[PDB]
């Protein structure tokens, strides 16, 4: 029985779940609304459901309350995944956000790595000026959220989301992210590893800044010119403690310009003052952006 939002509330009933797209922080479903556009109460369009599991411990629903809460605030912006509406009344909790249709970023990625019919055998679905906007649009995304004071403390490939017209979205930006539990060893249902993405000082120190995200952000990097790969790929959880202990980082992934393996280099240097802002990532990024030529 929650309180009503007006300005959120959404008929259930305008909604028809469909399949199920992936779990957590609860579950998401695809579903499709009938006059989310309350100008065009009739025309359908495709969503995305945030629901409880059929697990329903009372913290669960307090952290999809507290999601709901934060997704209310953090306002609108072309690089995040923005709440649409919500469904609280007479039924299941539902969270209603965009939908990206291509899923994840590393999902996108992976799928359209290169290759012999055809004047352009060899040429993949991605190219370079493309791989740098979605960094850029990241970057962006990330520069927001960041100046709305939203720490994400999980910034991932597998966090970012592909429209149909691959614009990338950041996801799961308010979250309860059990930051005094984290299992190091425990990798998720997709075979990833958070703890490959922890910046030293949040990783050893418990410590979440902005900066802790921009280290983040150069694991994201390495993932999108690795057209999707995993971070310290094959390296295991115990190495990797007394690896950046000694200060290592990642090798220079194939194919990939100085110029991006310079700013990866950047976001994982260990001060966090001596690292690059997203405002100046989002500045660098569009410089490169700009050198493509025509
Ligand atoms: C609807 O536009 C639509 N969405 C998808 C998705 C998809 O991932 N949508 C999606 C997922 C979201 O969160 C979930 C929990 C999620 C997943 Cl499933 C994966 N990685 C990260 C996250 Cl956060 C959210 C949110 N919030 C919003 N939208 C995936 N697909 C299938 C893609 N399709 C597969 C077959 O080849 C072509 C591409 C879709 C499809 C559609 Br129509």
């Amino acid at each position: 029985d929650l309180p009503l939002d007006p300005l959120w509330e959404f008929p259930r009933d305008r909604l028809v779940l469909g399949k199920p797209l992936g779990e957590g922080f609860g579950q998401v479903v695809r579903a499709e609304a009938f006059g989310m556009d309350p100008a065009r109460p009739d025309q359908a369009s495709t969503v995305a459901v945030k629901m409880l599991k059929d697990n329903a411990s009372d913290k669960d629903l307090a952290d999809l309350v507290s999601e709901m809460e934060v997704m209310k605030l953090i306002g609108r912006h072309k690089n995040i995944i923005n709440l649409l509406g919500v469904c609280t009344q007479e039924g299941p909790l539902y969270v209603i956000v965009e939908c990206a249709a291509k899923g994840n970023l590393r999902e996108f990625l992976r799928a359209r790595r290169p290759p012999p019919d055809g004047p352009r055998s060899s040429e993949g679905p991605l190219s370079f000026p493309v791989l740098v906007s979605c960094a850029y649009q990241v970057a962006r995304g990330m520069q927001y959220l960041e100046s709305r004071k939203c720490i994400h403390r999980d910034l991932a490939a597998r966090n970012v989301l592909v429209t149909e017209d691959n614009v990338m979205k950041i996801a799961d930006f308010g979250l309860a992210r059990g930051v005094h539990h984290i299992d190091y060893y425990k990798k998720t249902s997709n075979g990833r590893l958070p703890v490959k993405w922890m910046a030293p000082e949040a990783l050893f120190d418990e410590v979440y800044t902005h900066q802790s995200d921009v280290w983040s952000f150069g694991i994201l990097l390495w993932e999108i010119f690795t057209l999707g790969g995993s971070p310290y790929p094959g390296i295991p959880v115990e190495e990797l403690f007394s690896l950046l202990r000694e200060g290592h980082r990642m090798d220079r992934p194939p194919h990939c310009p100085p110029e991006l393996y310079g700013l990866m280099r950047e976001c994982w240097h260990a001060a966090p003052s001596q690292r690059p802002t997203f405002k100046q990532l989002v500045e660098a990024l569009d410089k490169v952006l700009l050198a493509v030529s025509e």
